[PDB]
């Protein structure tokens, strides 16, 4: 059954944790579906990110499938946080008009995982929204060298590769298969599972 949300919220739905966040402009209809599924549509937003997964991240292997429709700036990524240090992390499989993280990403190397090759970056967010309120913190990124929509993400491969280039993860907070939009409009329909 469906539960559509329009304001930032976290919780559990059909055995899966979810996180949904947007800043004030525009509209996101973040619709919780059966099992590990959610849909999104966004319009006129500034920034939003949300999806289904786990309240506490781990080295679990995560599989996802579905559709991602982003003519402007959007991302389809495994997405999560740690505390101590505060870290926002991404394993980006697809994107819209703009390949992240841009020039604010420092290239650190590559990792091969799940049939793909990913570029590794560190970026810094300055006085930016976070799971602990406005903060200044690093992001760790793996970004697939070409787009893919669907498959398995062997998280351990990414975590180990980041560690090998000095990117230390803290205590795991949430870990979700996320859709992100930036100053754009679009939609997605994504189903997650582990193991
Ligand atoms: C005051 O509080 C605050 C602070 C921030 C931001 C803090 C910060 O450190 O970064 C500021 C800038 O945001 C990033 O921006 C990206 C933006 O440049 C990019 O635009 C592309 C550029 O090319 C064009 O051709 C594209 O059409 C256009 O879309 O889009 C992505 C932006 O970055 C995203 O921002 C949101 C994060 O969640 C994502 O991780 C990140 O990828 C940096 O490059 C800085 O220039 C924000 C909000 C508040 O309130
Ligand atoms: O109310 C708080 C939320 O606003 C906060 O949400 C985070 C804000 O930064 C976004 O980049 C994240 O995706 C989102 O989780 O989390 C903590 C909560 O208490
Ligand atoms: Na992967």
């Amino acid at each position: 059954a469906q539960t559509c949300l329009t304001s930032s919220q976290t919780g559990t739905n059909n055995g899966f944790y979810y996180s949904f966040w947007k800043d004030s402009p525009g509209t996101v209809n973040f619709c919780l579906q059966s099992g590990g599924r959610y849909t999104s549509n966004w319009s006129g937003i500034n920034n939003w990110v949300g999806g289904k997964g786990w309240q506490t991240g781990s080295r679990r292997n995560i599989t996802y499938s579905g559709s991602f429709n982003s003519p402007g700036n959007g991302y389809l990524a495994l997405y999560g946080w740690t505390t101590n240090p505060l870290v926002e992390y991404y394993v980006v499989d697809s994107w819209g008009s703009w390949r992240p993280p841009g020039s604010d990403g420092t290239f650190l190397g590559t990792v091969n995982s799940d049939g793909g090759t990913y570029d590794i970056y560190r970026a810094q967010r300055v006085n930016a929204p976070s799971i602990i309120g406005n903060a200044t913190f690093y992001q760790y990124w793996s970004v697939r060298q070409s787009k893919r929509v669907g498959g398995t993400i062997t998280t351990g491969n990414h975590f180990d590769a980041w560690a090998s280039v000095g990117l230390n993860l803290g205590t795991h907070n949430y870990q979700i298969m996320a859709t992100e939009g930036y100053q754009s409009s679009g939609s997605s329909d994504i189903t997650v599972s582990e193991g």
